[PDB]
């Protein structure tokens, strides 16, 4: 039904959309006002972790900040086949894609990251109220020279 | 109401009930979970220590990863379920937690704990591809194998 109650909802789908797609191909020096995307107190950060805990960055302060420290760990970072998932919440969306780059982490060889991750944006007021991502932490360790714990699975079958 | 979108919605609705039941599914009850996909349909891991899937290819194969699976993870519940259907009447994502015993030859008997994103995409009304997402490193701590831990020099605080 065309009501202004639906059509609001596919308005605000539609705008936090444009913001996703911005977010998913914000390279290089933009990197450091991706921040800006955010509510003041937007949550953002990595929800796959060695420790199993999230990295998370509270705040669009902090977002700017952790994007310097990105600048340089990561300093070609691209993502690539970006899917876009609407949901029926109009403010919660899901990206699956890829990211490639070098990595330079500080107390490890230099080396090249390739991962496949989920991102989860979750939207108030047409700004990112909390944006998660999700990959595999063991291609990480790969690409920094880690040996990767390995888990045999007897009788699995074939 | 246009009878195009009557269709979609219809296999939308259809779907999301499939993809309840399976998040739905425990004990015994795993060993049918197979009959919810297609002939061809292909389930399993997407998120190993190998870097590649562990992809179960068809239905019989899945029933028979039942039996194994229901050894080794032998009172695994889902739990935390939150289903998002997409603009694709045939894809869902389902975000989730996950935990049970794990018991897996050579290993001491463990709790295994994760956070999970599983994808499904269907085809005809049954499943044509399920895939799970998660962290190993929860599984490797389940199974009490050593985790390394990654340093992240200057990273703000
Ligand atoms: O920008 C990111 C959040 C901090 C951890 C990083 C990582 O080690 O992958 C990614
Ligand atoms: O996990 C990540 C890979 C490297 C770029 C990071 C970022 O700053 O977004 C995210
Ligand atoms: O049922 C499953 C697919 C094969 C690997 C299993 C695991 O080791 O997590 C899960
Ligand atoms: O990753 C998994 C943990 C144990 C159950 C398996 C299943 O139910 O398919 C999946």
């Amino acid at each position: 039904e065309n009501t202004s109650e639906n059509r609001a909802q596919v308005a605000a789908r539609q705008h936090n959309r444009k913001i996703v797609e911005q977010y998913m191909h914000t390279r290089g020096e933009a990197r450091l006002k991706r921040h800006l995307l955010f509510t003041e107190d937007g949550v953002g950060g990595l929800w796959t972790t060695d420790s199993g805990q999230p990295i998370a960055i509270r705040g669009r302060e902090k977002l700017g900040e952790h994007a310097v420290w990105s600048l340089q760990c990561f300093p070609d970072w691209v993502w690539t086949d970006i899917q876009i998932f609407e949901t029926q919440d109009p403010n919660w969306f899901w990206v699956e894609c890829r990211g490639e780059g070098a990595i330079v982490f500080p107390g490890y060889p230099r080396g090249q990251y390739r991962n496949h991750f989920l991102h989860s944006f979750r939207f108030e007021n047409g700004l990112i109220k909390e944006q998660r991502e999700f990959m595999n932490p063991c291609e990480q360790f790969r690409s920094l020279g880690i040996e990767v714990p390995e888990v045999r699975r007897d009788g699995l079958p074939s």
